[PDB]
C-alpha cells in the first residue's frame, strides 16, 4: 500500500474504564491536579476560550469552583485586559475550593494568537496568570517562534500552547519551552476541521500519544474538546491528561456570554465555533453556528460533571487523580457495547440532570 | 501508553452455532443453581426494583419455577410483609422450600444488618446484597459479617464485572455473584462515570473465576430478547436477572396509564432521581404494557428451549459444554432481526 | 474461556472485486445445478412459504427457468392438487406455441412438463408418497434445525424408499451439518439459519450463522461430496444473489422479493392508498394457526409480476459476472475475489447524499 | 474457503495526521497532473454526466483552473457542438480568471467522454479540438476498453487519453501497459450509483485509489479519483493517498452552470441529478438493468462559490500537513484509521446548527 496508516485511533465512545477494588467513597476522593508545570487546579475543568463561553462572569465562577476560565481573544486588547482585570479584582466561604494566586486573587487565563506580542504585554500588566497560545495548528513554525519569543521576554510567565494531536507535536512544543500543551484537532462539538480538511486524530488516541511524549518533559496535557458527558472527563483524565477543557457543556449557562432566547417553547443560548463565519466576521470556515439548551448555573453544571468524575474514581478505587492515572485500566467496546451503555429499550419520561 | 486490557463483547456481538441434536425443545431440562445451595426449576429472576418486584411478581416468578427479589426501596417492615406474603401464598414446576412454600429473595444494602435479621426471621430464602460497586471494602466487610452471623443463609452479592471482583466476593464467602456494571436498560453508569464492562465479556470473565469456587454467576441487566438469555447461560451464567422485560406486566408494582392512545407502566432505575427521592446513575421511563408475567416467561423459556434444541443440549450444564459462538458484525445483526418487511401483527416474543 | 469459533460475515460485509473481462453480461451463462441430478436454467428458487409459492408462482418460476417449492402448510390432498396443477400446465405432447415462444428457457422434465418442488417435514412419509405419485420433481425436507437425528433418519428412509427421487434437506449452517447430511444421502443441502427477512430465530434463540460465512463453510464440505448448496434467505438485492453464488452456492432461495407479486397466493390489499400483499414466516403465529414463534407476520409492497422482478434480479447477476469476467457460474466461483468492507463502505455503496425522486426497478 | 483479499477502507474510515508546518494555506500550491502530458491549475474535474457538465459548466471549471468533461449521452454532432462552445469561449475575463486552464492557443481546455469502440466519435472530437478524451465504461478492466485504448493511441499518438473506470492494481497495470495517459478509479462510490448493490461489485474508494496509485506510479501515470466525494476533506484524503485529481458529480449538480432546470419543490429550489446508468438517462439514449437512480440535489449557487469552498478545504489540509505543493502533500501524508465513534466525533455533534455553513451541510 502506498498510503501510510500509522495506527487505528479510538475516541471516548470506543472505551470504558474497568471497575477496581475500592476503599474510597466518591465524596472522599481528591480531584486537584496541575494546569501547567507551575500552576495547580483544585478541580480539573477549564472553560473554553470562546466568545459564547468565557468572559469575566464565567471565568470568575470557574475559578471560584477550583478551576480556570480562559478569556477568549475575539475582542480588542483593551477589552480583553478589562476582562482579565475584572476577574482579578473579584476578590465568601461559599467557595472554599477557589483557585487563587499568591495574592489571594482568582486565577484567570487569556487566549492569544501567533505574533500578538502587544497583547501579551498588556495581559501581563493586567495580572494574567497564564497565557494560552492557540492556533488551529499548534505544530507550526509560527507557534513555536511565538513560544520562544514569549519565554524570552517573560521567562516566568506560564504559557500553554495548542492545539496539537501527535507525539511529534508535543515534543516540538515542549522543546520550545511551553508549560503545558493543549490537545484536540477536530473533536469539538462545533468543529468541522476533520470534515473540511480531512485532518484530525480521535481524541482518546490523541491524548494518549501526546501524554506519553509530554511526560518525558514533565509537561501537563489539557484534553480540549469532544467532552459530551461526565464520563468522558474521567476517561480523559484516566488516559493521562491533567485537565479538561469544555465548551458546549458550559455554553448554556447563566454566566456564559449572550442572552437566553426561546425556540419552540424551550430556552437556549447561542454556541458557535471560533472558526465559524459569525465569529470570524466580528479563511474558509472550520466551525458552525448553533444553539445549546439552557441548563442554569455553571455551578449546577460543574456539580454534575464532578459528581460523575468522583463516582468514576470511586468505581476505579483511586484516592486522587495521580492514583487514578496509575491504575486505570480500559476495555475497548463495540458499537453494540456502546448501545448497551446508553439507555436502551425504554422511553425516558423525566429529564435527568446528567444525561440527555 | 494507556492500558487497554481487552476488546470486550456483549450480546449483540455474538451468536450460538447450531450443533448436532437428538433432543427436541420439549425434552430439554432447564433447572439450574441459584446459589451453591438453592436450585431453580427455571433460570429467570425478576430484578430487585421498585417498578418490577413486590410480592405479586415474586409469587408468579416462584410459581413458574424461578425467583423474585423484593426490592429494598421501602422500610424493613414493608419488605418483611412482602416476604411473608410470598411465603404464605401456598404451603408442577413451582420453586418451593422444604415446607411447600414458594422461595423468595430480598435485597439489602451495606451496613443493613438489622434488615438481614428481620428478613431471616420472616423466612427469606436468599438475601441479595446489592451495591452499585460490589468490589469494595463496604460490601466485602458486609459479606463477612453476614456469613459469620448466619452461616447457613444463602447470600448473593453484586454487582461486579471483573475476575478480581469475583475472586474477592468468593473468598469472602458469597453463595453467588451477580454480574453487571452498566448493561441495564435504565442504567447510565457507563455514561455518567465512564465505567463498565460489556455484559458478555463480563459474564465470561466472572464465570471463569467463580467456577474455581463452585459459585454460580447471575447475569444481571441488558437482556432484551430471549436469545440474550440463551447466550448468557451458554457463556456460563447459571441464571439471569431481568428488569425491563417484566416491568410492563400486570404483576409489577404500579398502575397502568395511557399515553397517545396506548398503555404503559413506569419503569425506572433504582439510581434515578425518582427512585432515590444528587448525581444519578439511572433514568425514569416507561415501557409498553405486555400482559401477565406468565405469558412473558412462557415466551422467554420457549426461546431458551429452542436454543438448547439447536445446540443439542439435554440440560443447562450440557448446553454450556457444547456451546460454540461466532462473533458477528453490524450487518450480521441487521440480518438477524426482521428486515425489509413491515410488521403488521405484534408477535408475542419479538418487539 | 467462552469458545468463539470465528468472526462471521454476511452479504453487506463483503464486495466482489472486478476482474479482467472478455464477456458482456448478455453473453454469460447462468444455468446451474439444483441437486446432483436436476439442472436449472437460471439460479433462482421461490421459497416454500404460504405467502410465496402455490401453483401460479411455481409455474412462473419454472417457465422462467428456475423452480418453485410448494409449501407444506396444507393437507396432503391440497399439496398434491397444487403439484398436479404445475405438472399439467404444459407437456411435451401439447404444442402450446404461445408459452413456448415467450418462455424459451422453461425448466422442464423429460416429458416436457414444468418441474416443481414440494416441502415436507420430519417423518411425513405419507406426504412424500403422494407427492411422488403426483409427479413432483424434487422433495424439500424442511426443518428449523436440519442437523438433527429426526432429519437424518428421514433422509435415510426417503433415499431407501425412493433411491432416484432428488431430495433437498435443510436448514443448516455449519460444515459438520453439511457433512452429516451428505453422508446420509441428500442430493443438495439448503443453508440458512436466521437470515430470512421475516425470521426471528437468531433473536429468539440466539442461534445462527451470518449467511456468507455459513455458505462458505457448508460449500467447502458439500463440494467434497459433489453436493450443491442452496443459499436460503436474506437476499435483499440482486447483488446479494451474485455474492451468494460467487462464494459457492449453486442456487438461491428467495421469499420477500417474490411475495408482493401477482402470482403469489394472497390478495392485494390497500394500506393508506398503497397496495400490499401479506408476507409471514412459516414460524409465525399466523402460519402455525394451521412452539413459540420464530417469525413475524408482515406485508410487502405490491411489485407487479414475478417476471419483471426476476428480470431485474438476473440482470444484476449477469452484470456481476461481466464485472468479474466470468463466463458461467462455476467460472464465477473460481474467479471471484472479495474485499471486506466497513460501515462507511456500506454507506458509500448505497445511494447517498441525493434525494431519490423516481423508483428504480432494482433498488428499493 | 472463500477468498477475501483484504479489508478495504473508504473516506470516512481515515483521517490525516497533522504534521510540522512552515506554510500557510494561502501559500500552498495546488497545481497537479491530469495526464502524463497535461496539467491543471486546480485538481477538480466535473463529472461526465448529463446533469453536471455541458459547455457552461466546462467553461467555468476550466476558467477556475480545472476541467470539465462533456458527457456522451448525446449524438456525436451534439457533443462536437458543446466542445466547440467551450473552445470558442474578452480581456477582463483574463483578469477575473487568472488561473484559467488554457491550451497552447489560449482557448479553455475541455474533455469529452467516449465509449468502447466509438472511433467515429473520437474522430469528430479531435477535429473539434478536444484536449483530452475520457474513455469511460462501467468496467474499464475489459478487452473492449483495452482494444479501444490501443486503436486510439495508434491513430492519435498525441491525443491525451484517460480510461476507466477501474478499482484494482491489475487493472491499472493493464491500462498503463496499453498506453493510457491517466486511469480513472471508482467502481461503486458515486452518490447516485447502485452498482455495488445491484451487482455486488466494487472496492471502497480509499483502498481503490491506494492500490491503483501504487501500480500506476510505476508507469508515471496519474490517477483520477472518481466518485464518492462528499466534503472538501474527502478531496484532501484522495490527493494525499496519491490521486492526482478528483472528479466530482453531486457537489456540482445543483449549480447555476450545470445543465438542466432549476425547479422549486415545497419552498426550496433544486436541480435534477441522476446516474448515467439510471433508467431515465438510458431511455434518453434510446439493454442492461440500471446501475443508478434519478434524484435531486439542493440548489447551491454558482460553481465558483462551490469550488472556492472545496479548494479552501484542500489548502487548509495542506497547511495542517506542512505540504508546500501536491507532490509534497503525498510524500508527507500519514493517516489514522478511525471508528464509527471517531466519525461521529469528527462531524458536528451535540449542538443544533442554526446557520448555514458554506462548506458543511
Ligand atoms: C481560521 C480558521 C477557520 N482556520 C484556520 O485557521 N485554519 C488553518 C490555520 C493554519 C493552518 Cl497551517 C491550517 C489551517 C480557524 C479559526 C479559528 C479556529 C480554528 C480552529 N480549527 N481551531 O481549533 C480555525
Ligand atoms: C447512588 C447511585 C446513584 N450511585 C452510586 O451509588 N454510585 C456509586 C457508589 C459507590 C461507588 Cl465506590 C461509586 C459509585 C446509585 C443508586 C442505586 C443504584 C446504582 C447503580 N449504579 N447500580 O445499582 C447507583
Ligand atoms: C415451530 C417453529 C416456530 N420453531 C421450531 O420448530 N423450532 C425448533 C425446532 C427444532 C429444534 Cl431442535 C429447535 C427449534 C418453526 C416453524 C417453522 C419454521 C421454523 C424455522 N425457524 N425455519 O427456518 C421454525
Ligand atoms: C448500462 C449500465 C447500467 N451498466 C453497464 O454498462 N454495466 C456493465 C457493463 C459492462 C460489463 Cl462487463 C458489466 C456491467 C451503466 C450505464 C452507465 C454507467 C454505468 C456505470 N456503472 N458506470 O460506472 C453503468
Ligand atoms: O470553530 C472551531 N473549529 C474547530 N475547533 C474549535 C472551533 N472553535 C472552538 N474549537 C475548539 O473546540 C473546543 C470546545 O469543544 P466542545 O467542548 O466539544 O464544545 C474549544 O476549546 C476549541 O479547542
Ligand atoms: O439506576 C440504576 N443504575 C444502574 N443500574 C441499575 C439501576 N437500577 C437498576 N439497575 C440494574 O439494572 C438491572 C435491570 O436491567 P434490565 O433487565 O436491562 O432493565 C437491575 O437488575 C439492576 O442490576
Ligand atoms: O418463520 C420462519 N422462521 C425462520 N425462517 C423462516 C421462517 N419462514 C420462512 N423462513 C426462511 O426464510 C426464507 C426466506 O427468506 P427471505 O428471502 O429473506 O424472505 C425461507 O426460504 C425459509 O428458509
Ligand atoms: O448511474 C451510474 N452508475 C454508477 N456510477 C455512475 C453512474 N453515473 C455516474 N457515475 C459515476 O459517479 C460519479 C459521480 O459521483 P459523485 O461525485 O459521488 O456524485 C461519476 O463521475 C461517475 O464515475
Ligand atoms: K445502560
Ligand atoms: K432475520
Ligand atoms: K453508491
Ligand atoms: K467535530
Amino acid at each position: 500500500n502506498a498510503m501510510k496508516i500509522v495506527k487505528r485511533a479510538l475516541t471516548f465512545e470506543d472505551v470504558l474504564l474497568r471497575p477496581g477494588y475500592s476503599e474510597v467513597l466518591p465524596k472522599e476522593v481528591k480531584i486537584h491536579t496541575k494546569l501547567t508545570k507551575n500552576i495547580t487546579l483544585n478541580m480539573p475543568l477549564i472553560s473554553a476560550a470562546m466568545d459564547t463561553v468565557t468572559e469575566h462572569r464565567a471565568a470568575i465562577m470557574m475559578a471560584r469552583l477550583g478551576g480556570l476560565g480562559v478569556i477568549h481573544k475575539n475582542m480588542d486588547i483593551a477589552s480583553q485586559v478589562r476582562e482579565v482585570k475584572r476577574v482579578k479584582k473579584s476578590e465568601r466561604k461559599e467557595y472554599p475550593d477557589a483557585n487563587k494566586d499568591n495574592f489571594g486573587r482568582l486565577r484567570v487565563g487569556a487566549a492569544i494568537g501567533v505574533g500578538q506580542m502587544d497583547r501579551v504585554d498588556a495581559l501581563v500588566e493586567a495580572g494574567v496568570d497564564v497565557v494560552v497560545l492557540d492556533s488551529a495548528h499548534g505544530h507550526s513554525k509560527g507557534i513555536i517562534d511565538t513560544v520562544k519569543a514569549i519565554k524570552a521576554k517573560y521567562p516566568n510567565l506560564d504559557l500553554i500552547a495548542g492545539n496539537i494531536a501527535t507525539a511529534a507535536a508535543a515534543k516540538a512544543l515542549c522543546e520550545a519551552g511551553v508549560d503545558a500543551v493543549k490537545v484536540g484537532i477536530g473533536p469539538g462539538s462545533i468543529c468541522t476541521t476533520r470534515i473540511v480538511s480531512g485532518v484530525g486524530v480521535p481524541q482518546i488516541s490523541a491524548i494518549d500519544e501526546c501524554v506519553e511524549e509530554a511526560n518525558k518533559f514533565g509537561v501537563p496535557v489539557i484534553a480540549d474538546g469532544g467532552i459530551k458527558y461526565s464520563g468522558d472527563i474521567a476517561k480523559a483524565l484516566a488516559v493521562g491528561a491533567s485537565s479538561v477543557m469544555i465548551g458546549s457543556l458550559l455554553a448554556g449557562t447563566d454566566e456564559s456570554p449572550g442572552e437566553l432566547f426561546t425556540y419552540q417553547g424551550r430556552q437556549y443560548k447561542s454556541y458557535r465555533g471560533m472558526g465559524s463565519l459569525g465569529a470570524m466576521q466580528k479563511l474558509v470556515p472550520e466551525g458552525i453556528e448553533g444553539r445549546v439548551p439552557y441548563v442554569g448555573s455553571i455551578r449546577s453544571v460543574v456539580h454534575q460533571l464532578l459528581g460523575g468524575l468522583r463516582s468514576s474514581m470511586g468505581y476505579v478505587g483511586a484516592k486522587d487523580i495521580e492514583d487514578f492515572q496509575k491504575r486505570a485500566e480500559f476495555v475497548e467496546i463495540t458499537t453494540a457495547g456502546l448501545k448497551e451503555s446508553h439507555v436502551h429499550d425504554v422511553t425516558i419520561t423525566h429529564e435527568a440532570p446528567n444525561y440527555k
